[PDB]
């Protein structure tokens, strides 16, 4: 018949489309518009049709064929109750016939243990009562609370259930302020007297300057079903989606180690607000490393508590551009699982959904959590005043745990005495102030500590024949390979310098540290744009085929029981990928973890990963990060991009001994930068000041000698065989510019002036600059030289450092460009005579 | 029948998949997997299915019913070929149905007049030849080249043909490097020759420190078949996608003062690359701004330059996490049109598509001009050594004009001998150096010059009557609407202000400085995160009906013939939106365009716009932005992020005069300060540091006298009957620490040290500053203090500043928080012992 055709279009039609019309407010509180596409008279069905028998087909119900009458229903059931099932717009087939099965042949209704229906309730109970129980002990105080979304606690337990029953080792979290205390308490198991301990101040005990209640991290063991499973809560800052980068790069970091090359040991969740994942464009940044080779973590469960309001704004026309806020998962074709948050066996039920689809496909999934908040934005705040219709609806709507608990004993699965103990005995474990989670366990097996000073002894030393051997295999490539002419020139180069003909430069120095460092067993991930061959074309870690596409790393290459070595390319993004970096280095210390920027003046729109993490996370949070940022940095006539890595902002940023901010000018400098980062027993950020004309300079050169029997230093003494009483003036200065002053005191035949460079700005090298300073006992003056705009560079961050170096007769003077608004004229014409304006300054 | 069901399920698989077996790549250069979905095999069609006819259903070919042979035939020319189309996504119906008529009407290959032919093949000539010349010219020059992308020029020129030939009036474009120096000679008229003295250098005449040939600008009129049409290409800086929010917000901004409610009148262009648009996050963060009340244009055309590289990374799992790098679009639902750049009739066809598209339904559409990269990243670098096969296939690869060319001779459409002289005419025009764009013309009637210095004497007075009566009105609301008490509350202490029974607060000064502003006629917009009300309940200016959801807009209510007022609550964004604000304020300077953190912690993540844009666009590209930014700032035991707004980093940022940081203190002082935003004929950025507990604080309050008789106080001298003589020392702050001071200083019933405070700290009120230094003759030693760890706040920076204002006998000491990693602790507590310490060290002598 033609019905059996329009039958057929009907069911796909809820498929395409039923989550429209889902019922999946709460509240009830704003009709969804109609879509006809869903009512069979839009097919043209009528009730003498509805009595007769048809063939499901695709539909999979379990029963080939069917009566309209409960074909119709079987689609209501499945694709318009609690859940909203948003997955046809994905283009691979065999997921969506998967997703069809799990959905259409329960026909939307899921069935639980009695067991497990009694732990959803005790675990609405637990989140509810948590709540109403910090409200009377310490009433008006910023909880930020769960109340309104409170089935995201079992949703939570019943992830990690799911996690430890299919075999998962680690759950790693990052989520924002919403139900944050009721996560650490009622799912993590931080006891409850710990938490009323911070609401009345009582806590203490650090040199930490810590941070806010509701950002802080946890960890513990979890029982499940198929085991104990590891449970990571990570520190965040306010700003609300940046610690899902950093969550990405903790749980690939996890797999590296583990070597979990499907990333089905370690679950990475986030849990977002309903306005912060749609303004907030590091959401689509991490959407896009999600399959990317080297961020993919083997998909994320991603779980929005969407309630429906973000502060004071409501309107979806004021948040987001279109019908939900989690639309922007559709760039990587996630499946969208909405459902209404009153109903927890739908809540459970699309979780176990979403984790077995993750761990299926190894994707990104989305849980759409439609709920309510029940107070203000935070409890000081009057929600009247701005959504006066969403708190009259709130007002007379009655708790997840209440209509759940209704349900059971409509259905006879509960009575209400035991609804009613568990409100009561919760309350009494909570007074007892001990772990409420009957799950919970102390974690099974942290030295070494990490966190020495940056003036501590290190093996700066390394075997100057082992060194060679080194240097000779990475110039070795398969002879099948062809090189470009232009890199096997530069690798022809790297043989003479291994030869003892040449001395290294630049990327052979930084070569063969990452080189010694893998033959040590340490790890190495360098990450990027264009990090393999090198912006300035001087890295080349990999060598591609010049017949096929094929590639070769000689530095995955050393040898066999090397640590392992692996060089990104990286997406276009600097915000979503160093905070994933900054993650991979925490989790994992001990090796070396670095990003590249491609220009320095790109760094900034990462600016919150700098402010919030890197230079702040060890005070706040207690982290320890041996990150290590190359910004490539230099004034060169390229321009305002292309010349400032904001050195001055850095230099603002350093205090407590928090960060390292280096300008290596050798390329032994940055051979033994680099190996100190790992060698030394301290983990604490290295920010670089990249060279780029450096990489290229004649006179930027170092002897195989220095390597293997040099020393990182903090300041590089006068080079020239001035005589020390004939020296007037003493110039500081760093970086490349040091190299224009040089040539032109030479060409002077000036021995009136000694030139001291300070590779290391913060932490500041008190007694190596005096040291430095000690010979010239007739000196009069000292003049701090720099490229860069007064206003910029290290002048006004680094004059009392040098100031407390000199003698106290003497005074310090400026020599340098002048402060200016933009970083460095458009001009090259102008930037040359600016350069000999400065480099005449400093010398006469 | 049953083979007619399976033949409308093959139609609906290539209007869903086709584009994943079209030929997209000029290159051919990798193979794309197979759908199983597009054969007929697939749906149990067989050859003697082919040779029966049958009903193509919604296929919209003009004929009902076809053989299947025919019908698998249009539909691989349809979806298959050049063209490929993505936006079966969608799920609004009418929009699905109008984009099949467009397409499958044509099957796939449309037609255009001979003209229109040797239109697009002039077009591509001047895109190729440009380049050519500046390659053969300036071999090695950094040139970001179009070529491989030549589709472009004619593309963009139809574009603006089309918006002109449907009444639209001004179009405003943002893009990247990637054929920027094409545009600006071969669609903006640009000339030539002042293109050459760039590249020589010759270029002088400014003080503009000025910026890289390839950030510029530019405008013209453009004669199209509908009449002149405005043209704009905005500055952008060197980071890769921030210029397409702030071309939003200047397009707005026109549709706003042309009153174009629906964007009809003003086109916006957004052109990125395929590296770009994937992963940076403001292209979503400007997808969801789209539709938003407040932010939304009416839909842009969005073009990607999809040259299948983004420096030396090509390979798809490197660069992005889908198949497209324009798979974002999806967030919107906007469709996608991917289209082979070696067919420029198909990137014509596809164009006009796309802007009816989006005036249609004015809606977002995406352009995918599919293509290639004919040199290396640029002309200085070797791509060889990273994408070796890809450059094999180039080196041997005939450009898009000799490849158009072929076609037309082939088909008789054209001859040899005209396609030769179009590239040898093309490169006399060039040698000569004139304006080669025919359909450039001059600009019909840029005076009102508004650089003065911040000194300025400026209309600060306002009549004390019309600002009660100001104020009178503000606290009227209709009798239906029903505040909630507490905004009753507030509205009637409001209403006492007014009548002088009470001094006005933080909100009422605020709220006043806005009505003025309208009164005369100027527009405010404001804009920011919960910004109606005010995140720390002091704002209101939007009231909410407690028995509807009806608003009411007491600001917008002021008189007829007031300017107008808007303040919108702004997306979850900090970095598109504030972009968005920079380009409506320098679009506009005339008004107030204001934008509001919900705290000043978070304006960091806007870095880029406060960087690259606020604190260099004068000196880069002679932009004046008179944009206000409020950051909410202060030490109050909340912790880092709601603390500091990091005022010792446009501290930093601040010279050559290039904007102002202001800390006002007093409720008179931020209304004065905002109506000199616009009162004074200066248009450069003030960064403002919000406060917070001042907006409630008793002592923080001010008359309706210092507002119509006051003046902004760059400096304010000592407030307390203390005598000059008995001073002992002098104590410089701003911001709230100094209401700490004060009632310290009172509570210790100590008259030997005065305070003063320092409103705006750039540029630096030198004489304001001496002039309250000069009684207190007997001063020994002098103090700055502030909240703020030594290492922030305003000590490094105004030092100097100070300093040069002090008596030479007397010296500079610091009070204050120790320098820290974090801005702030985390335990209130440990606030207050810090807050006490600084406070006691400041007036102990
Ligand atoms: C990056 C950033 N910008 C602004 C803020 C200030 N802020 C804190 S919470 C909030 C609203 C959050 O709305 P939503 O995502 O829906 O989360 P909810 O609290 O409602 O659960 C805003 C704008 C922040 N914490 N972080
Ligand atoms: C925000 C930002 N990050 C980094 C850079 C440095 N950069 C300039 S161009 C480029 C590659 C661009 O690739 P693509 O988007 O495809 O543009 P194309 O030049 O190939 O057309 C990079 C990483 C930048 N200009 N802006
Ligand atoms: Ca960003
Ligand atoms: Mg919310
Ligand atoms: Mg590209």
């Amino acid at each position: 018949d033609a019905k059996q055709v329009k039958v057929l279009q009907l069911i796909n039609a809820y498929r395409f489309r039923g989550h429209e019309a889902a019922e999946l407010d709460p509240l009830g509180l704003w009709q969804r518009p109609t879509v006809a596409e869903l009512d069979p008279a839009f097919h043209n069905l009528t009730e003498d049709d509805f009595e007769e028998t048809f063939n499901v087909g695709s539909f999979a119900v379990g029963q080939e064929t069917m009566p309209l009458k409960d074909i119709y229903t079987a689609l209501k059931k499945t694709y318009c109750g609690s859940i909203g099932a948003e997955y046809m717009h994905m283009t691979d087939t065999e997921q969506k016939r998967w997703i069809q099965q799990r959905l259409e042949s329960v026909v939307g209704q899921p069935s639980f243990d009695k067991d497990e229906k009694r732990t959803f309730l005790a675990e609405l109970t637990a989140a509810e009562g948590l709540e109403r129980y910090l409200g009377a002990k310490f009433p008006g105080a910023k909880r930020f609370s769960l109340e309104g979304g409170d089935a995201m606690i079992p949703m939570m337990k019943e992830l990690i259930r799911h996690a430890g029953r299919s075999g998962m080792r680690e759950v790693v979290i990052g989520m924002a302020h919403r139900g944050r205390l009721n996560m650490l308490v009622n799912v993590l198991g931080k006891k409850p007297q710990d938490l009323f301990d911070e609401f009345a101040g009582k806590h203490g005990e650090s040199w930490g300057t810590g941070d806010v209640k509701y950002h802080q991290g946890f960890s513990a063991d979890f029982a499940t079903p198929g085991g104990d499973v590891h449970l990571a809560l990570a520190f965040n800052p306010s700003h609300l989606e940046i610690v899902n980068p950093v969550v990405m790069g903790s749980v690939r970091a996890r797999q590296d180690r583990l070597g979990d090359d499907d990333g089905s040991k370690v679950l990475p969740i986030t849990i977002h607000g309903d306005s912060a994942i749609a303004g907030q464009g590091v959401v689509a940044e991490t959407f896009n490393m999600s399959q990317a080779r080297g961020f993919c973590v083997g998909g994320t469960v991603r779980v929005v508590v969407n309630n429906q309001v973000g502060f004071t704004t409501s309107n979806p026309r004021d948040t987001r551009s279109t019908m939900y806020c989690t639309d922007i998962a559709k760039m990587v074709q996630a499946p969208i699982f909405h459902v209404n948050a009153d109903d927890p066996e739908a809540v459970a039920f699309v979780t176990r959904i979403a984790l077995d689809y993750r761990n299926e496909f190894k994707r990104d999934v989305v849980i759409d959590l439609v709920c309510y908040r029940r107070h203000g934005h935070n409890e000081a705040d009057e929600p009247n005043a701005t959504q006066p219709l969403m708190y009259q609806k709130i007002k007379k709507h009655p708790t997840p745990r209440k209509l759940y608990a209704d349900v059971l004993i409509d259905r006879n699965e509960c009575d209400i005495e035991t609804a009613t103990q568990m409100v009561n005995e919760y309350r009494d474990a909570l007074d007892h102030g001990e772990v409420v989670v009957k799950e919970w366990r102390p974690m099974a097996l942290w030295s070494p500590y990490l966190g020495h000073e940056w003036d501590t002894p290190w093996s700066n030393t390394y075997d100057k024949q082992r060194l060679v051997e080194l240097g000779k295999r990475l110039c070795q490539y398969p002879e099948s390979h062809t090189l470009h002419s232009r890199v096997s020139k530069l690798y022809n180069d790297r043989t003479a310098m291994t030869n003892g003909e040449k001395e290294l430069d630049w990327g052979m120095a930084e070569t063969l540290a990452y080189a010694t460092l893998v033959d040590d067993g340490k790890r190495i991930r360098i990450s990027g744009q264009d990090s393999g061959r090198g912006t300035f074309f001087h890295r080349h870690a990999v060598l591609h085929n010049q017949n096929d596409a094929s590639t070769y790393v000689p530095l995955a290459n050393i040898h066999d029981k090397q640590g392992p070595f692996e060089v990104f390319d990286s997406v276009l993004s600097e915000e979503a990928v160093l905070a994933f970096e900054y993650g991979y280095a925490t989790a994992e210390p001990s090796g070396l973890t670095l990003w590249e920027a491609q220009f320095g003046d790109f760094a900034n729109g990462a600016q919150v990963v700098i402010d919030q993490f890197i230079s702040s996370g060890e005070q706040k949070w207690a982290r320890l990060c041996g990150l290590t940022m190359l910004l490539p940095h230099g004034y060169e006539g390229q321009g305002p991009e292309h010349s400032s890595a904001r050195l001055e902002r850095y230099l603002q940023l350093c205090a407590e001994q928090n960060m390292q901010v280096v300008v290596p000018s050798t390329p032994a400098q940055v051979y033994h930068m680099i190996r100190r980062q790992v060698v030394r027993p301290m983990r604490r950020p290295l920010i670089v000041m990249s060279p780029k004309s450096l990489l290229r300079h004649p006179l930027c050169t170092s002897s195989l000698d220095d390597l293997a029997n040099g020393t990182f230093m903090p300041a590089i003494p006068e080079i020239d065989e001035l005589d020390p009483a004939k020296v007037k003036r003493v110039v500081f200065c760093s970086g490349k510019v040091y190299f224009d002053l040089l040539e032109q005191r030479r060409n002077n035949e000036q021995d009136d002036v000694a030139i001291v460079r300070i590779e290391q700005l913060y932490p500041f090298p008190m007694d190596d600059v005096k040291a430095a300073i000690a010979p010239y006992v007739n000196v009069e003056d000292f003049v701090w030289c720099q490229e860069e705009p007064q206003n910029q560079g290290a002048w006004y961050c680094s004059q009392h450092n040098f100031r407390a170096a000199i003698p106290a007769g003497t005074e310090l003077k400026y020599a340098g460009r002048p402060a200016s608004a933009s970083p460095a004229v458009g001009y090259m014409s102008v930037h040359l005579k600016q350069q000999k304006a400065l480099i005449d300054d400093a010398l006469n």
